[PDB]
């Protein structure tokens, strides 16, 4: 599967692209204020993230350090990033079909629209102002606004016991962009999409 990974925001991002134990095609790489970097995805990649980075600096060797969402100092990410993070998840070839969505579990960082450029489903986007809007406890200094579970480590924030409720920072999320998960038991906005669909991932789309 292609992915088309786009950044529209005035400032450079770094796009990084894993399922967790490897990296997506390069796994990361700098994007200028529109510029656009094409990935290909294996078939049958199950709990891929893709998100931008902020702030980073990294040497000829490609490592270093960003604000938000650095994975282990390296410009090619291997792992998933430090949150906060808005993420576009996907699993495809599952069954006949791909799932993609967008979650705000580990907290927002850039806006983000993530869509199909193939029939057969709907895009998703969290593109409000939540750094602005960020409740004072969750704003990291970094940039960003960090989820509860990453702040406070509980049990009830982080849903350990597999029991939970939505919170007042969940809510908040949830308010601001209501096609994103808030926490781990949000009722599901995971879109389905046609089996080996392609997609865009938007930073700042609006």
């Amino acid at each position: 599967a292609t992915f088309e990974i786009v950044n529209r925001c005035s400032y450079t991002v770094w796009a990084a692209a894993s399922k967790g134990d490897a990296a997506l095609d390069a796994g990361g790489r700098q994007l200028n204020s529109g510029e656009s970097w094409t990935i290909n995805v294996e078939p049958g990649t199950n709990g891929g993230k893709i998100w931008a980075r902020t702030d980073c600096y990294f040497d000829d060797s490609g490592s270093g350090i960003c604000k938000t969402g650095d994975c282990g100092g390296l410009l090619r990410c291997k792992r998933f990033g430090r949150p906060p993070t808005t993420l576009a998840e996907f699993s495809l070839n599952q069954y006949g079909k791909d799932y993609i969505d967008i979650s705000n579990i580990k907290g927002f960082n850039v806006p983000m629209n993530f869509s199909p450029t193939t029939r057969g489903c709907r895009g998703v986007r969290c593109a409000a102002d939540i750094v602005g809007q960020c409740p004072a406890k969750l704003k990291a200094p970094g940039g960003g606004c960090n989820d509860a579970c990453t702040v406070f480590q509980t049990s009830e924030y982080c849903c350990t016991t597999g029991k939970c409720g939505p919170t007042e920072y969940s809510r908040f999320f949830k308010r601001l962009c209501p096609d994103a998960f808030s926490y781990v038991l949000d009722k599901p906005t995971t879109v389905t999409c046609p089996g080996s669909s392609n997609y865009r991932v938007t930073f700042c789309p609006t």
